[PDB]
């Protein structure tokens, strides 16, 4: 379908948006940071296909605390505009908080009992319901616009901790015996384990990628240094993402305060 | 499929590839330049997907005289490695030199008497032998690479007459009347209708879409100012492209120089 007549900025070729940050991967996949996208043209393209995005939160034992300031920052700035699906992993279904919503919103309460990955791959449901899954955190909340400029058949998005560092002082799995090694020379970036996802095809096979992964690390009596996080950094490693998102879209003001170079600090760590 | 273990250099997420041009559209769809992308990543990533290119160029009446330097040059320069189809639309089948052709590289000539949107729109034929089209001027020789950074479901290229103009000085078409018309405050970019291409899927679609359009501008007595190119870049400006290529992928050294923000030229016209 036809974009109709927008009237919006020309870009220019010979001023770059951004000159300060790497703006695109070498495999032509954009970083997503502000100032690189007019989310007008792209809230038209996602909306002319209907696009129906779903998060999924886990929020076992302790934290369903979290839940109410999410999902009410996430009624601000998550998707708004757009059909959006939220799924609430949940031991305690009667501590997850009455949250108003707006229209074309909806919540979906799982009862369950480094297993996320596994949860998530639930399989035939999301197909038929979203078009993209987004799998974050729950101790966290939304404080400005994280929309459908970060869609994309399959992201990762940069580690706040890690995002200027040579690649061999990433925290990557380093012993060879387990099925999350990554060697000294390799890699690209550190992909946080709080905040990755795709289309509903490219999520389910990272999700069951990583956790077979996990069940061969689990029968050697091996478990990767930064569990799942590990496990999705080979993924991504050897399965290029083709959005990454900046530190914008996940990060933690206490720790890390706020840089020049986040224009925006859209989902952080709750105080 | 997984990538294998490979090693070069780290991207740097705080030093970009290029700080002189735009290397993102304002729709997060790469603009392909020199620096900006590690061959060997793509090239692996298309390979492990046996990727089949077609390469479609009209060679009619006097134009024959071009085939023989588009062809061997395209043998050094057009997708190396790669499942590369060459399809030369003639009417002069006899014409058509005989050019040594590298290994899974193949050539046919259809036979034919603005209509190149209408006969690339020979369907069946390309959604069972090609993943992508690409289709380019046959007066035009490579100099460089030109190679799997370019494919994606649609792209086109930046002219080179008009990379740092504003919009209104484009020559789109201007007046009301024809389909092609685009007002004084729309454009992202003045793309050129000697190389364009796609998924064999989306250059159908273009090539109908357009193919359509010519149509109706027939019927009510109008012909665009710039012919095909002006409805091409009608239907990129209603259907973002996926990717954009750099004017590297079409120059003329001859009228334009060789200026330093070209790395490389890679797709001239001929002297
Ligand atoms: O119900 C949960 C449990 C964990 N997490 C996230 O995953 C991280 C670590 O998981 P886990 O607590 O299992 O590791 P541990 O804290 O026990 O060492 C937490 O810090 C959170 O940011 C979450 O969102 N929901
Ligand atoms: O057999 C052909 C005829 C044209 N062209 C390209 O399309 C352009 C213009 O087409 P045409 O010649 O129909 O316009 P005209 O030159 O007659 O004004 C030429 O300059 C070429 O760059 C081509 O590749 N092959
Ligand atoms: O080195 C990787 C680790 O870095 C820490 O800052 C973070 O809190 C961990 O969850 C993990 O990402
Ligand atoms: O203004 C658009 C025109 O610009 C000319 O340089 C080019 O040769 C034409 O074919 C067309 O692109």
């Amino acid at each position: 379908v036809s974009l109709p007549r927008m009237v919006y900025p020309q870009p220019k070729v010979l001023t770059p948006c951004r000159k300060d940050v790497l703006v695109v991967t070498p495999w032509l996949a954009p970083i997503v940071w502000e100032g690189t996208f007019n989310i007008d043209i792209l809230n038209e393209q996602f909306r002319l296909q209907n696009t129906t995005i779903g998060l999924t939160v886990f929020a076992i034992k302790k934290y369903v605390a979290f839940l109410k300031l999410f999902l009410e920052t996430a009624e601000k700035h998550f998707m708004v505009g757009h059909r959006v699906h939220y799924y609430v992993f949940t031991d305690q279904p009667a501590a997850v908080p009455r949250v108003t919503l707006g229209t074309g919103r909806q919540l979906s309460v799982l009862e369950v009992r480094m297993r996320r990955m596994e949860m998530i791959s639930c399989e035939r449901r999301f197909l038929s319901e979203v078009d993209y899954l987004v799998c974050v955190d729950v101790d966290m909340e939304f404080r400005d616009h994280v929309g459908v400029e970060i869609l994309t058949p399959l992201f990762g998005t940069l580690h706040p901790g890690f995002y200027g560092s040579s690649r061999e002082a990433f925290t990557y799995e380093r012993r060879p015996q387990s099925q999350a090694y990554i060697p000294k020379d390799e890699g690209d970036f550190y992909y946080l384990g709080g905040f990755f996802g795709g289309s509903v095809q490219e999520v389910q096979r990272l999700t069951r990628a990583c956790h077979q992964a996990m069940m061969v690390d689990q029968a050697n009596g091996i478990e990767a240094v930064w569990h799942d996080e590990s496990h999705l950094n080979k993924y991504l490693l050897r399965h290029k993402p083709t959005k990454v998102l900046s530190p914008e879209y996940l990060w933690d003001q206490q720790l890390l305060g706020w840089p020049a170079v986040l224009r925006k600090l859209r989902f952080t760590a709750v105080p």
